[PDB]
């Protein structure tokens, strides 16, 4: 049937339906912190989430997406490596079955417990569907999660998951402030890459924050109670929904910090 994260339909299978899986600018990647080069030409990064308008949360059978109203310039990312303005459309996470895995990007081969992806599209292409087809169409802000202290800003997400346990379930999810999911530092690495789920389009400027956020064990345990399967189908816990690191292929990872 269709793509997923198991033995028979997982990442190692995706190239058959999506041949770009073996392409030249796939994500995620391992971030070698020693070979990443400080780039003085990077402009400062501007994360402007004050007027962000969340609409709904959805279990799509792979993750859950918190969706935003992107009909106007409300929540936008600009600066850093980017030209122009990138509008926030949704965020989601990738996580593990255990705390020792779950992130997509790795840092000197280190795997974090989870990874948050704030997905934005370049306004110069008018809508998400057109932007995701262009080499500079998307910008994903990636944030690592480690298990430690609770993240108070995540708790509203955590509490709604019981209502979207299975594939195809959604719920109203208004007034969620994504500022509550950001670490203190905006120090980042950047490189040109791709979507990490099918169709794996090579349209993304990746901006991966160096500083992880801490979430509690109880919080991530609640992510792990979600299901990949639909209602009244055999239960398959939604865990290990991460694509592993892909070949860098001579791409250059740039650091914003010395
Ligand atoms: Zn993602």
């Amino acid at each position: 049937h269709h793509w997923g994260y198991g033995k028979h339909n997982g990442p190692e299978h995706w190239h058959k339906d999506f041949p770009i899986a073996k392409g030249e600018r796939q994500s995620p990647v391992d971030i070698d912190t020693h070979t990443a080069k400080y780039d003085p030409s990077l402009k400062p990064l501007s994360v402007s989430y004050d007027q962000a308008t969340s609409l709904r949360i959805l279990n799509n059978g792979h993750a859950f997406n918190v969706e935003f109203d992107d009909s106007q310039d409300k929540a936008v990312l600009k600066g850093g490596p980017l030209d122009g303005t990138y509008r926030l459309i949704q965020f989601h996470f990738h996580w593990g079955s255990l705390d020792g895995q779950g992130s997509e990007h790795t840092v000197d081969k280190k795997k974090y417990a989870a990874e948050l992806h704030l997905v934005h599209w370049n306004t110069k292409y008018g809508d998400f569907g057109k932007a995701v087809q262009q080499p500079d169409g998307m910008a994903v802000l990636g944030i690592f999660l480690k298990v430690g202290s609770a993240k108070p800003g995540l708790q509203k997400v955590v509490d709604v998951l019981d209502s979207i346990k299975t594939k195809g379930k959604s719920a109203d999810f208004t007034n969620f402030d994504p500022r509550g999911l950001l670490p203190e530092s905006l120090d980042y690495w950047t490189y040109p890459g791709s979507m990490t789920t099918p169709p794996l389009l090579e349209s993304v400027t990746w901006i991966v924050l160096k500083e992880p956020i801490s979430v509690s064990s109880e919080q991530v345990l609640k992510f792990r109670k979600l299901n990949f399967n639909g209602e009244g189908e055999p239960e398959e816990l939604m865990v290990d929904n991460w694509r592993p690191a892909q070949p860098l292929k001579l791409r250059q990872i740039k650091a914003s910090f010395k």
